[PDB]
């Protein structure tokens, strides 16, 4: 009874690093090191997909100084997973980002493409409601040439039209204590089991994980 | 700890645990779904008092159309129920999800409670009847579909505050959703309006759901109001 999809909402590096007395930029050095540890523990317990929640459409909202520090951190994709053995996938809103960042991200995506064990989708300047907007853009798209009719609109072709693609997540583990999704995978996550944890996720280790999937393990018996 | 002047505007409610309920009890199934409305009322005037302003039911999912035949005609009929319940009520009623696929004294009835308690003042009751997420956005999309070959709307509306107006659960959205019976899942109800919401989930079954378990949710929701 091992989940197949987990979403991951990374939330409590800012507060991690402000409770140690370390700077704000120390907590989110630990982002892909720790998603790193957690798609090898992940691996091999049989997971197959994970998408992880790594920069909201709304956090460019945040200190000047700080999302700065994240566009340049966010390089670093390449050098922590090029050759790690996850195939890498990044969704959301790529043309809003720095172009450095845009072709370091290519290039994680084109040198894994390859990879047959673990699917990693790191979600980058990705909201639901845009998700869900861009689809719809192109639903419409598609009427207005013909392609389709209006009795053609179902599950299946808004499934096919989403970034976050089939199969959905079985389970979303949010860390750092609050209880919403914060415009995450919204139509992915309408079956989703949640699980929130006041663990940070600089903190979040292998007994974390454990507990998350052994909590959807009684809940799927139950339910 | 209640502090009155931080009251959510609109809660969503997951009402489950009705089928568990009668089992524990030794009863029929039937017997569980009949405390539904009931506590539904009993919920809409707790909420009134304190302030609350929207309360968006999810009563029957488009899902829930795959239920043992028995089940499904019991629950239809027992809708029928809504007038006697809210009609006098002071609580201004509304039906979302797909009303013509619904028995036709429903339907009428869904329309006389709608009528009856338009002008009421007080908490407004969303309820949420052979209603889904998917089928909101479905429904909102075949919409903007629709006023774009007409030319009434060019691809470039298409934005959320475009998408808001055409759902059929309105803003302001969910402040918080509660949802009774100990599953942790949204079962395919306000997906779009509860981007931001906060969740509050309880094994208590919705027949034993109360004033002190409804005043916890909102205290924890209150202690994580932020932005
Ligand atoms: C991007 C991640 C991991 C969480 C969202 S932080 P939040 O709950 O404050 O929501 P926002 O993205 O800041 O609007």
């Amino acid at each position: 009874l091992m989940p197949k999809h987990i979403a991951l909402i990374m939330d409590g590096n800012r507060r991690w690093a402000k409770d140690k007395g370390l700077d704000v930029s120390e907590g989110y050095k630990h982002l892909f090191p720790k998603l790193k540890e957690i798609c090898d523990i992940s691996s091999k317990l049989g997971i197959q997909v994970i998408t992880a929640f790594a920069f909201s459409t709304e956090n460019w909202k945040r200190a000047k100084g700080e999302v700065d520090f994240l566009m340049q951190m966010f390089e670093e994709l390449y050098d922590e997973f090029s050759r790690s053995g996850v195939r890498v996938s990044i969704i959301g809103c790529k043309t809003d980002l720095p172009m450095t960042l845009q072709k370091c991200i290519a290039l994680t995506e084109e040198t894994t493409k390859g990879n047959k064990g673990l699917h990693l989708v790191i979600a980058l300047n990705y909201g639901g409601y845009y998700d869900i907007l861009q689809a719809t853009k192109s639903i419409v798209n598609k009427a207005m040439n013909g392609l389709l009719d209006v009795e053609d609109i179902n599950k299946n072709l808004f499934d096919q039209e989403l970034e976050s693609k089939c199969p959905n997540p079985d389970l979303l583990i949010r860390t750092g204590g609050d209880q919403r999704v914060s415009n995450f995978l919204l139509w992915q996550l309408a079956y989703t089991e949640f699980y929130f944890t006041k663990t940070l996720f600089p903190d979040f280790g292998e007994e974390d994980l454990k507990e998350a999937i052994i909590n959807f393990q009684q809940r799927h018996r139950r339910f």
